[PDB]
């Protein structure tokens, strides 16, 4: 009855009034590629009612970037200026509005603050527009964008990188936290999606996601 | 993201762009009670209609299990009324509007699980003689709004059924086509007046001779 017209993402959609975690359900269950798991709230991500909490089962033959860019495109459709914080968050005026979590079957998880209450420092679509936003409209928009991005990714895996570059926060100082830490200017992402940092000394470091965290100064 | 507020029916919803049969999927898959299977179209039910199945496992007496079909029929009648359409039940599983079929209910089973299937013509094209919400109202009807309405009504009817299983019978009675002549097709076919339904949900027919017959389960209006 939803009438989705996507090719892969959204072929099937499993909705829950509540779930522990959409990513955990997607990882654990036997599901076909393109199936979307969505819940009004997650008890063990709590991801409160009002937000868009979903996970997508993928089996591709840079995935976190698909999610981030999809969210940015949807936000722009609603006239909200979302910018990517490498490599998995989307911020509006430096306040977190969405987060992407990929686990590998590959599960692409996305959490977007829409009408829900949010933690300090974070923001939501409702807070940005000053009014409630139809959650289903955001879902439809995002699924359409993600399906297009994914289908093209299967063809041209490199294309997503330029979309990330055009929508990511760069040219500012950041602190990279891993086993040890360093600071420098986030210059760009390379052909592998690695964050290129120029340290004050001139040294160039390439950051690979996994067990590292980025903080803005 | 649907924000359903129902207690049992609709706790989970599995949507398909296309499926062979929502009833078949519901029967062959392990699904918690209240799970709704819905599809844009069934291949074995064109786009525009509401095609769904609900998984139920009612802990009620064996004798009440045959009443599940009525929950579906009454739920459809209630939803239609919300949209200003007067539907009437053609015993035991169809809903007609001015004698034109607008919905059908099919109850199947597998194990202690009961699958309540409902097909409602909303915006889809329909066979001559049949009708749809769109044809009755003269404009496209938001399919999701119909879904929300129906699921809400079914959840309420079901919760009460689990406690007061006899209640559904009076609702059916007040919303069914009675007092008219009908013919029961098949072996031992006969005709008579459809008088009412009894405490088992059987259709009570008064033949011209005065004989009374009770139908458990094809009927034609004469």
């Amino acid at each position: 009855m939803l009438g989705l017209k996507t090719s892969i993402i959204g072929r099937r959609v499993i909705y829950f009034q509540e779930i522990t975690s959409t990513n955990e359900f997607a990882k654990t269950s036997y599901l076909e590629e393109g199936t979307v798991i969505v819940a009004d709230k997650q008890t063990m991500g709590e991801s409160p009612e009002g937000g868009l909490w979903l996970s997508i089962v993928l089996s591709p033959k840079k995935i976190v970037f698909l999610g981030a860019v999809g969210v940015v495109e949807t936000l722009k459709e609603f006239s909200i200026d979302g910018r990517i914080k490498w490599p998995n968050d989307v911020l509006v005026n430096y306040k977190k509005i969405a987060g992407v979590l990929v686990e590998g079957k590959i599960v692409l998880g996305i959490g977007l603050n829409v009408n829900n209450k949010v933690p300090n420092g974070a923001t939501s679509m409702k807070l940005e527009l000053g009014s409630e936003v139809p959650l289903l409209s955001v879902f439809r928009s995002l699924i359409t964008n993600l399906d297009r991005l994914y289908l093209n990714f299967l063809k041209n895996p490199m294309d997503i990188l330029n979309l990330v570059r055009d929508n990511m926060i760069l040219g500012v100082r950041v602190k990279i936290l891993g086993d040890g830490s360093f600071e420098g200017i986030a210059e760009d992402i390379d052909d592998f999606g690695r964050l290129i940092i120029r340290l004050d000394s001139g040294e160039v470091k390439k950051v690979i996601y996994g067990d590292v965290s980025l903080r803005f100064l």
